[PDB]
Parts: C-alpha cells; sequence; structure tokens
RNA sequence: GGGGACUGCGUUCGCGCUUUCCCC
C-alpha cells in the first residue's frame, strides 16, 4: 500500500529516566499493510521503550501485534495512545 | 498469608501467567 502517517502519543514519565517518554507526538510514515509490531519497533527506536512494556490503544481498542493497521481502519493522522503495560500476579 | 522490583508474555484492561529475587 500508499505510506501514510501515523501519531503516538508518548506519555510524559519524567521518573522513566532510562527512556524518552517526554510526552511527545511521535509522526511515522509506515504503510497501512503494515502490522502493529512495527508500530512497537518504531516507538522502541524513538524512546528506548521496549515493545513488550508498550500498552497501545486505538480509539479505546487495544490493538494486537498481529494484525495491520488496515484491519483496525486506520488512516492518515491516526492517533495511537501509548502507556506503559503493567503486569500483575498473584 | 500481603506488597514490590525485575525477565519475558497474555488480556476482555479487571488483571492473569512467567522469570530472578527483595521485603513484611
Ligand atoms: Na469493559
Amino acid at each position: 500500500g500508499s505510506p501514510v502517517s501515523i501519531k503516538v502519543q508518548v506519555p510524559n514519565m519524567q521518573d522513566k529516566t532510562e527512556w524518552k517518554l517526554n510526552g511527545q507526538v511521535l509522526v511515522f510514515t509506515l504503510p497501512l499493510t503494515d502490522q502493529v509490531s512495527v508500530i512497537k519497533v518504531k516507538i522502541h527506536e524513538a524512546t528506548g521503550m521496549p515493545a513488550g512494556k508498550q500498552k497501545l490503544q486505538y480509539e479505546g481498542i487495544f490493538i494486537k501485534d498481529s494484525n495491520s493497521l488496515a484491519y483496525y481502519n486506520m488512516a492518515n493522522g491516526a492517533v495511537i495512545h501509548l502507556a506503559l503495560k503493567e503486569r500483575g500476579g498473584r
């Protein structure tokens, strides 16, 4: 497909001094056939935040690695919201 | 029996699994 602009809203998390979580909006250029996992790769390259630590949400949907951006009907200027994933357990 | 930190993960976002531990 044709590459589109996808935005990622990064958290503002200054206590995470190992990453660059400064509230910025990342702007990536990717085709709509690219999988959501590619967004995590590019977020890792820009913030240092590993993919396994990223929680992505698009229009309230917890988008999954194996689906393409087109699967979620993303378009130019779509904003993906990034959060820190927190693990649980008993 | 509670809370944390991790290593990876899953998730319906409620948490759950796991890995090293650390405490109360
Ligand atoms: Na719900």
